[PDB]
């Protein structure tokens, strides 16, 4: 079995960078706390028992509310006015930093609004190594340069907004199939534990963990860890991602909270790295917690050291100032599990004062053209014969296919969005919000239409073929709207249980389109998906003159739609994944067989680096529509690439010690620490306090007591200071790695009559025997009028050129020789240079 | 069994009133023409063998074309770039005489620019005795005197446009089930002929022929009889319907056609007054006739009088010639049976040229604005607590019902819109249109929402309880679309026989509004529906804070009841029929039973003139809410009730004789009229020809031949000069009839907040033992700012006043004395006043 070794202790935070204010501020607050309000703050208060799908225990005496933390990475789950914004997936195919920046903006008002610190977003894991991974939707894309840049604008847009922003899930919780033991049991599997993701270390390091260095430096609060375990350790305790990867060598300053019921033991996951326990109990509703009374034992038993909890509060402190929450606190005004006006204070017992849960509060703002906007910029136009963009004077329109039109129980309809009936705007699970209204694509082109002479049938009943048949024969042009679904693990459609048992389209869609095509000569496809779909059989259809992917464009979607094929928008999103023939062209399968016997099945990493664009380039397969690719109503050329090499400082590999460990306040006597006898406890609520100086029976572990070497690795409890990591030294790791060491030009003409965007890519050769061809390190959405042109300059980083070695574990710049490659897809690259060695 | 007396011979043409121009000049064509050529324009060339869904042949000798005859009474059915109209139901709830003559005109329009020479429309039988009667939702209402002035208008409009209208069905259809022998077969019943309707002459005169004489008077081109019996007469061979009242009585100039296979007999038909066989085989597609080459035979043998097919040819010829078709002809341009642009001329058969069959001719104008209009100005506000019109600034809004939103198989994805899948916006049958578009409820209120901050949710799963529930609860405004449909007789759904087998919502609606109005304070509820829904288990829900009734309104439903509903349109409009509180409340019980052993089934109209409100009057039943109600936004007062006797001529019953029938043409040697050589026969094609002169041989009736004594009654080839009846004289009856006895005058005043409609109506009482307490006479609907005061001024004519004398056979003022009475409803009358005698 695979095995994730220790790395101890968990290194405490210091100020760096940009946190030295913060922390300073933290340190000073967290000094006057007693150990039960430090408690509070480590620990959620239990499922469903407060208004937020996680809240802390507060510090009343200190004037510290609680923190209130909410889904979704595209919208405040649970809620009401407010909105639903494309999904990740969607910004990674706008290919713009812009956009990214101005959703997690606009995302970060709504949840402050609301009375939100902690927005549940966004997500770079999973990254995408499975095509049919249930969640990678929520994400951004397979490729690692592409998702950092955008998970980073995403995370700075959130927090200048004023709200927490956690980055997630931390790490390698690559499907949905097996994450959690009592799912798998509900799915009639008998398995001892999670699936297992075992990765090199490598391959860690070019992949997986390369978009969470991003948010690292880009200042992100907050990161949850996975469900999965990473060889054989859980997500929630692994010592390796947690301590080693995330907090010394990444320099992490925030705090690591636990995915919901992810936190699988008190002592371990303490001394392993954690710092939040969500929602707060051992499970949903259980009344116990491996923290609480527990976190408050552990200490009182000299088992986990003060510096370890007091370094727990000081990241959740300094992350709250950082965002400035202590000025922009507003207390929640909604509850998450009614939307009834009144309702008891702790739902699911229904004790507490029964009072007013919901406000109503409309924190929607101008949102929803931003929305509109993210929709119409986020289809990518795969195939276009002459058919678009429509004129408005064509005699007759067909609209058909299910995803054309209303989901009948309503936009809302069906819990977290677990169906997929009617046009698929979001895709399911906990990623999810509630639409404030869902403007369909049927609804809006009919409207479009409707504006002139045009006559117009909508045909929403996908396994209807005759009648979809009998409107493609009477239409001018006939747009074919289709979709393919997936979600997380816990909620099960039709079988997909998260994790999607296929990627071809749902509802009849490959009938819809060959039915369409066989009927008009001039058919437009419209794909909504959270990931690639199978096209193989009807794409180079001579009657299909037009092929769309818009994914899941949230509250809008319609009018996006609408937008684009009209051409008030002129589309310019490029394919943020690999399309490719067939299921198998893509390798990696996902583990959905319980491939260990009785024990945690085991999910190894063998591709390595080569996901998506990098394993169709090594097996030359070819794909139908690669990765980096898009159409547009104009013509663009790319000409006179130039390379300027900078004068760059030399890379130092991090050395030295950090500091020892420091204690802040000072903890008393097992009495201090009892319940204070006058306060009603509310069942099922998770409390700091102890019943009573009796340790042992405080806690209640049928375990308690061992000493620690028979439980508890070496250094788990050693505060002295610790060697510093060589690829440490700043958020993100060695600042050296972020050394300009090459500007790169080129220029962009727009060669075509309409205004439009192009995606200048560069590509790398980093060079070697088994690297990739290619690596996507660079790109930029540019706006153009016909016949205007601009030089795009980019930067190279040492990072951008630079692959992990194992030995020195650090990153080096290799002496293989490197080449660029510029185009715009990761098969277009007319234009290429040799770098020369860089300093 | 009811019996039909004979009435002949059938009366021939004279030019009467404004026929005279036109008479003289189809006497004159017809004059020129051989007995085939005559013999084409009565007969259709069978059924899916040219575009129209009835054509007639052609007479290319004097360029005369082929007929070419179209459904439906609310658009043009099985085409395309056309526009699908509010049904006749609502038209007859506006109350407006402007509005049904513009619909008219818009539809004749469009069927004219398709090259469509005869509209099939509109409808005034059903009348609707029967609530749950099939098709009463393509005529106007249950009221005679509400349904003639509206259908007249739509006449007028039509006809105003250059396209022949066609008065239907002619008469006492007033239910689907057994209307076809072969139809009840097909529903596993074993009957030997259609359903017979037994009503007596003065019912007949009072209340189901009433609307015809008013499209008579109008000038209605076409007539066309129907699939039932009347006393066990076939509608399309009744010689009382047919020669004694519609001819002889009313003076009807035009011609009769059959409904397709209504057609029973030639010999038979053709002296009982029929004029054209539709759509010409005996059956669809039989290649056999009841006419063509049996009509030509049935004239050389010296059975049917030459003068009775010149007959038909001069009323078909005058009708052609009154609405300027000879000016306005075009050739048709799409095809009823196919929408590719290309197929067979023939297309049943596969036979003619394969050639352009449909050109796409965009004929919608700009109609769909009027559409829009009638739809708003249709939709009767029943209730309403102050919940309406809407703001636009709701925090939410919650639509629920699948009557709210889209038919997932397409606007037009159940033929001939045989079901009830999403919006109710046009019933079933062959009374149907194509929509170009349709606008749902959820898309028009979706949009009007989202101008603003509201949020909104469509509910459309009428069966998920749960999931109206939900959005009920979050809603400050929630509108439930609900709906009950019928149609024809030949298309069941969902076990509905076209007639339909309650009066209760369809897909779960009284739940769906119990659902809403248990969990959301404000449930406003819309009604799209063939005609009067059961209501009394909700509308009195004090969550229930409005209630509207929005018929079948077309293509731009959801645009129509947005407008209403927001505020754009003050709603005016008034109910049509009587909303009681059980089907049993209306009596009037359809036949739907094989009631007679394996004979036709027999339905006895014993309530005479006492339907829908009559009834509910007579019986002292209380109607939720009445015929002639409706509110609106502003409320209005009546007052100063005047009456006026005017020195009025008095009334003559007519006397005197006919002249005698003419012969117009000559008819030569049975050899004239054989097959021509050259000619390739079409396939199930019906020509006027003959195979040969044998004429036994070129009919193959197995019993041709028979003396005219055996089969024929006495007169029926009688040419002679004949008497001239009491009560006729003029077109629509006597013109004495129309003598105004009485001018009548009320003041209306808007004495609310906003500028709206009202709707005055003015009823009678005739007096006497076993007439009706009040039946209404006159109406007008009047808009009015708010303060404004008007005076309406109308008249009452003798036969406003009349009741029908059965021994006479003549309408009289009886001396029994008459009231008026003046109000806004049928129940709502403050105002009276005596009448003195005339
Ligand atoms: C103060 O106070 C406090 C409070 O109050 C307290 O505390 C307490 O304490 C106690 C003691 O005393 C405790 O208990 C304990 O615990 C433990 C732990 O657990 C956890 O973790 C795990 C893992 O582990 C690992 O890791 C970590 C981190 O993460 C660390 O820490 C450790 O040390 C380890 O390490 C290792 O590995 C790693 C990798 O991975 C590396 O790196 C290093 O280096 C090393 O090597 C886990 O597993 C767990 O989990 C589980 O559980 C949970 C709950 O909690 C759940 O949730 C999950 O799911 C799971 O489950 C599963 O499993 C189970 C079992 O366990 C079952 O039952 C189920 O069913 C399923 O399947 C967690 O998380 C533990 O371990 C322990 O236990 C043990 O013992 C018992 C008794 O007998 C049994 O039963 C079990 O089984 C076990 O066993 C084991 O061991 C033994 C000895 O010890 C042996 O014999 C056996 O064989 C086994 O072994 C195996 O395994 C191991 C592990 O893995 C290995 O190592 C080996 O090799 C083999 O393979 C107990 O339980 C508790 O916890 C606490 N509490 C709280 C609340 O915190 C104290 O005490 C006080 N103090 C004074 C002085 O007073
Ligand atoms: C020239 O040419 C031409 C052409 O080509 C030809 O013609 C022809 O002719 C033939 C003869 O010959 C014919 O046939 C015949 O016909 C008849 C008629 O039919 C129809 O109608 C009916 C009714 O009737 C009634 O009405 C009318 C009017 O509307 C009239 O016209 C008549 O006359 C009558 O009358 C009566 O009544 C009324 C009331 O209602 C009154 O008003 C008066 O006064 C009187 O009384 C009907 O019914 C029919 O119908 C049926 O048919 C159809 C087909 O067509 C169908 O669609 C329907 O549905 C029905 O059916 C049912 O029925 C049947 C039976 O009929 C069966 O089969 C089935 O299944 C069902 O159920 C029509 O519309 C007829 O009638 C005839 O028949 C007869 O006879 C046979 C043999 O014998 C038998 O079978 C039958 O049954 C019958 O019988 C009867 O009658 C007889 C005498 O006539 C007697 O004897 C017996 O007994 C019986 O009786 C009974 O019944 C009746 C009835 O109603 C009564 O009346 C009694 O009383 C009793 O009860 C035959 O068929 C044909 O049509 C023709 N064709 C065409 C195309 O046009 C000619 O011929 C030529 N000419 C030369 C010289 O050559
Ligand atoms: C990849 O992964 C996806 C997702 O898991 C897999 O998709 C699933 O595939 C299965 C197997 O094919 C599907 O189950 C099938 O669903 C069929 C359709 O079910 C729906 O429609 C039924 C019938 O609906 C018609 O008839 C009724 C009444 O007769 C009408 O009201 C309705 O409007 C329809 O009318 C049409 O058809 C009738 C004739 O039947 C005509 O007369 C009409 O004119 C008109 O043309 C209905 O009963 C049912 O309740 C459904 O609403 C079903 O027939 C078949 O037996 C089977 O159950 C899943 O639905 C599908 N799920 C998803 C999410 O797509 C996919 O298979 C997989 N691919 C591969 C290759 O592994
Ligand atoms: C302190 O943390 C410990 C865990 O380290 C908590 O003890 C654990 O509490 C759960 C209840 O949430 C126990 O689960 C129960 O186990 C029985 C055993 O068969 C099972 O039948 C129940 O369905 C349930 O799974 C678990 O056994 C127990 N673990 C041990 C080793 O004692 C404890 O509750 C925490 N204390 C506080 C104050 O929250
Ligand atoms: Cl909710
Ligand atoms: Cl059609
Ligand atoms: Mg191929
Ligand atoms: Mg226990």
């Amino acid at each position: 079995l695979a095995y994730s070794p220790p790395f101890y202790p968990s290194p405490w935070a210091d100020g760096q960078g940009e946190w030295a204010e913060v922390y300073k501020r933290a340190v000073d607050i967290v000094s006057q706390m007693t150990l039960t309000e430090k408690v509070n703050l480590t620990t959620g208060t239990g499922w469903q028992l407060e208004r937020c799908v996680g809240q802390t225990g507060s510090v009343p005496r200190l004037n510290i509310p609680s923190l209130c933390l909410q889904d979704s990475p595209l919208g405040i789950r649970f809620s009401d006015y407010n909105s639903a914004f494309p999904a990740g997936v969607n910004v990674a195919a706008t290919w713009d930093k812009t956009l990214a920046y101005l959703r997690g903006q606009a995302m970060g008002e709504e949840f402050s609004d609301k009375g939100i610190d902690v927005q549940l977003g966004p997500a770079a894991g999973p990254l995408g190594a499975h095509p049919d991974g249930g969640r990678n939707w929520e994400g951004f894309s397979p490729d690692p340069a592409l998702t950092g840049v955008l998970f980073a604008e995403t995370i700075k847009g959130i927090q200048d907004a004023g709200v927490i922003a956690t980055a997630k899930h931390y790490i390698m919780n690559e499907q949905e199939h097996f994450r959690q033991q009592p799912e798998a049991a509900g799915y009639g599997f008998n398995v001892s534990d999670s699936l297992s993701s075992n990765v090199d270390d490598k391959t860690m390091h070019e992949l997986y963990l390369w978009p969470f260095a991003d948010a690292v430096r880009a200042g992100v609060g907050a990161v949850m860890c996975s469900y999965n375990q990473i060889n054989n350790s859980y997500g929630c305790e692994n010592s390796e991602t947690l301590n080693k990867l995330l907090k010394a060598e990444l320099g992490f300053q925030g705090f690591v909270m636990s995915d919901w019921t992810a936190h699988h033991s008190g002592v371990g996951a303490a001394l392993a790295g954690l710092d939040m326990s969500m929602p707060g109990d051992v499970t949903f509703d259980s009344g116990t917690s491996f923290w609480g009374a527990n976190l408050t034992v552990g200490v009182l038993n000299g088992t986990i050291p003060q510096w370890r909890v007091d370094d727990m509060a000081v990241r959740i402190m300094a992350a709250y100032y950082k965002v400035g929450r202590d000025t922009k606190y507003t207390p929640p005004n909604f509850s998450s599990w009614t939307r009834d006006e009144y309702g008891f204070a702790h739902n699911h017992v229904s004790e507490g004062a029964y009072e007013r849960v919901n406000e109503f509060v409309d924190v929607q703002r101008d949102h929803a053209d931003l929305i509109r906007r993210i929709g119409a910029q986020s289809t990518v136009l795969l195939k276009n014969k002459g058919a678009l963009p429509l004129s408005r004077k064509e005699k007759l329109v067909a609209l058909l296919g299910e995803d054309a039109g209303s989901n009948s129980w309503g936009a809302n309809g069906c819990d977290d969005r677990g169906c997929d009936n009617g046009t698929l705007a979001m895709a399911w699970g906990s990623g999810t919000a509630n639409f404030p209204y869902l403007v369909t694509p049927e609804q809006a082109i009919q409207n479009e239409v409707l504006q002139g002479r045009g006559n117009v049938f909508a045909v929403t009943d996908s396994w209807a073929l005759d009648k979809i048949a009998a409107a493609a024969r009477q239409a001018s042009v006939s747009l074919v709207f289709v979709n393919s679904d997936s979600g997380e693990g816990y909620l099960s459609v039709d079988g997909n249980e998260g994790d999607r048992n296929n990627i071809t389209l749902w509802k009849n869609g490959d009938n819809v389109v060959k039915t369409a095509a066989n009927n008009c000569n001039n058919t437009v496809v419209i794909i909504h998906s959270v990931g690639p779909v199978l096209i193989d059989e009807w794409y180079d259809h001579p009657n299909v003159t037009g092929i769309l992917w818009a994914g899941l464009p949230g509250q809008e979607s319609g009018n996006s739609i609408a937008d684009v094929l009209y051409g008030r928008v002129n589309p310019g999103a490029k394919s943020p994944f690999t399309w490719g023939k067939t299921r198998e062209s893509y390798g990696s399968p996902l583990v959905k067989d319980a491939n260990n016997g009785n024990g945690a099945p085991q999910s190894d990493f063998t591709q390595g680096v080569f996901i998506d664009y990098r394993h169709f380039d090594k097996f030359n397969e070819t794909p139908i529509y690669e990765f980096g690719y898009g159409l547009s109503y104009t013509t663009f050329e790319l000409s006179d690439l130039h390379v300027q090499p900078l004068n760059a400082s030399r890379y130092t590999p991090t050395s030295g010690m950090t500091e020892a460990a420091k204690n802040f306040g000072e903890i008393g006597d097992a009495s201090e620490y009892v319940y204070p006898e006058g306060l009603e406890r509310i069942h099922e609520f998770i409390y700091p306090w102890i019943n009573s100086t009796d340790l042992k029976a405080s806690s209640d572990d049928s375990n308690y007591g061992w000493e620690d070497s028979k439980y508890i690795p070496e250094g788990a409890t050693d505060g002295s200071a610790q060697p510093r990591l060589p690829a440490s030294g700043g958020a993100g790791g060695n600042p050296g790695l972020y050394e300009d060491l090459f500007r790169v030009s080129v220029k962009v003409k727009n060669t075509g009559n309409v205004a439009g965007d192009e995606v200048p890519q560069l590509y790398v050769s980093l060079g070697g025997p088994n690297e990739p061809k290619v690596v996507l390190r660079k790109f930029e959405r540019i706006h153009l009028a016909p016949s205007q042109e601009a030089v795009w300059t980019t930067t190279l980083t040492r990072r951008d050129l630079a692959n992990w070695d194992v030995s020195a574990q650090d990153w080096t710049v290799t002496p293989y020789p490197k080449t660029i490659y510029v185009g715009n897809s990761s098969r277009k690259l007319p234009l290429q240079a040799s770098l020369p060695k860089a300093q």
